[PDB]
């Protein structure tokens, strides 16, 4: 169909396996199943494939690959890799992270993880936006449920390309005009205004993700309606220091939300700032 640059990354069906009695996600679009992929050289990897198959449509399924297909250039440790996607049900195959979600790892009872811990998956989450940044490429859904966290304890930035997806239907409002779903309490107030997202966007809903980080998962704002968000936010009100969150730390989510774009600072200078907080105390 069209085009076929996506051959670089077609995997064949003799060579991955869908454990399809083992889902590990739900999203809108289709489900997430543990899968079994040989490489290149035959080795067996675990890996999760991400079914499309909810999508119905010869020329919505093809503008989803082709928007998504950038993915397969982006290469950075803390972003989510495209192992490749299965023809035979568009099958979108990725690398398999140990602990799941970052937001359902912290929000687990029975982890341990340190005050120094959450704040270094909130830098690596950093790092992987900064390189988005400078591709360009525009997050729209930045939360602690839509990273990863791998074997390592590596956090992967991930719901972007092929893997973007709806995967938790609660925090979600889909505008009745346009397709858009938007995450209303991750959304920078021009975002709620207007519907546009920019970088600078994304830098508010980082900040929204590091508050999540240290209070291990609260759900924001959770005596504000999800209409009375909107003034909440232009009366300058923001989301409270956690407990156990440094003050600097909670200095940088401020910059984050700033009612001016211009005013939060670059994924480049978030790096920077947390690093420092990371390597003190
Ligand atoms: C109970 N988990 C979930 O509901 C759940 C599941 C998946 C996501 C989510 C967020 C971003 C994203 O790109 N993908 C799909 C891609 C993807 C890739 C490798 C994965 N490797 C392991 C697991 C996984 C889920 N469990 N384990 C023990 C492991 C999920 C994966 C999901 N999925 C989000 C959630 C949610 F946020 F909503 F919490």
């Amino acid at each position: 169909e069209l085009v076929q640059a996506v051959q670089h990354v077609v995997i064949g069906p003799s060579s991955l396996i869908v454990h399809f009695n083992e889902v590990i996600g739900r999203g809108h679009f289709g489900c997430v199943y543990h899968g079994t992929l040989l490489d290149n050289d035959g080795k067996k990897i675990h890996c999760a494939v991400k079914s499309l198959n909810r999508i119905t449509d010869i020329g919505e399924v093809s503008q989803f690959l082709t928007e998504g297909i950038i993915m397969k250039d982006f290469s950075h440790p803390n972003v989510l890799s495209l192992l490749g996607i299965c023809l035979r049900s568009p099958l979108v195959v990725l690398p398999y992270m140990k602990h799941g979600d970052l937001r359902n790892f912290i929000r687990n009872e029975t982890h341990n993880p340190t005050v120094k811990d959450l704040i270094g998956f909130g830098l690596q989450v950093a790092k992987g936006m900064k390189y988005l940044a400078s591709k360009k490429f525009v997050h729209r859904d930045l939360a602690a449920r839509n990273c990863m966290l791998d074997e390592k304890f590596t956090v992967k930035v991930a719901d972007f390309g092929l893997a973007r997806d709806m995967y938790d239907k609660e925090y979600y409002s889909v505008h009745n005009k346009t397709g858009a779903k938007l995450p209303v309490k991750w959304m920078a107030l021009e975002s709620l205004q207007t519907q546009k997202f920019t970088t600078k966007s994304d830098v508010w809903s980082f900040g929204v993700l590091l508050w999540e980080l240290m209070t291990r998962g609260a759900p924001p704002y959770p005596d504000v309606n999800t209409f009375d968000i909107t003034v909440y936010l232009l009366q300058g009100r923001r989301l409270l220091q956690p407990e156990y969150c440094p003050d600097p730390l909670y200095e940088v989510m401020l910059k984050c939300w700033h009612p001016k774009a211009e005013m939060r600072p670059s994924f480049s200078e978030l790096v920077s700032r947390i690093s420092a907080i990371f390597s003190t105390f």
